């Protein structure tokens, strides 16, 4: 099991300045890092792949660099709309995993978002990932769980095509996963549910996450 530290929880920081957020691997992860800003109510968005691979869309001001241990993104010249969230995530082996996050701050509305339902401990319930705009059956999806304040967990993933599927063992009897190639849509049943299962969980594909399902017991 890989442990991705994050240096720290918060960091306080004011706009034009330049700040460093780093990450460390307790285990060589080679170059496989991504970073994630998540502003809140809101789905996590891609920043840096492959250590320092700036995604699509993602201004100069966000800089990825690190190898093998120590991680580093950083933020040129801060912005308002770069308050955020920050995480990092290594994908060199299972299961895949993410450092605790780090809010950046400085020194409005939000109605159902996302949605979800309400069940009971004991129950068990089946949330449902809809795909649309691209060939759903060459693109693996996983499923990350995210209770409030904490970090993010990866569940598992499941190859489309042929159903190949991988489980976190943490969850390898309580969560199950299917997909319906008929209609694009990624199903996971959860089982046996307890006060702990109550979270956000995602369903994502590489660059895109789900809006993600409220799931709460009581």
């Amino acid at each position: 099991d890989i442990v991705l530290t994050q240096s720290h929880k918060f960091m306080s920081t004011s706009v034009g300045d330049r700040v460093s957020i780093t990450c460390k691997a307790s285990q060589d992860v080679g170059t496989a890092v991504a970073w994630y800003q998540q502003k809140p109510g809101q789905s996590p968005k891609l920043l840096i792949y492959w250590a320092s691979t700036r995604h699509t869309g993602v201004p100069d001001r966000f800089t990825g660099s690190g190898s093998g241990t120590d991680f580093t993104l950083t933020i040129s010249n801060v912005q308002s709309e770069d308050l955020a969230d920050y995480f990092c995530q290594q994908y060199s082996s299972y299961p895949l995993t993410f450092g605790a996050g780090t809010k950046l701050e400085l020194k409005q509305v939000q109605l159902q978002e996302p949605g979800g339902e309400l069940v009971r401990p004991g129950a068990s319930v089946k949330l449902s990932c809809k795909a649309s705009g691209y060939t759903f059956t060459s693109y693996w999806i996983n499923w990350v769980k995210q209770r409030p304040g904490q970090g993010l967990e990866w569940i598992g993933n499941i190859y489309p095509s042929d159903s190949y599927t991988n489980y976190n063992q943490k969850f390898k009897d309580k969560a199950t996963l299917t997909v319906d190639k008929s209609s694009s849509t990624a199903y996971m049943q959860l089982s046996s549910l307890t006060s702990e299962d109550s979270a956000v969980y995602f369903c994502a594909r590489w660059g895109y996450w789900g809006q993600g399902t409220l799931v709460t017991v009581s």
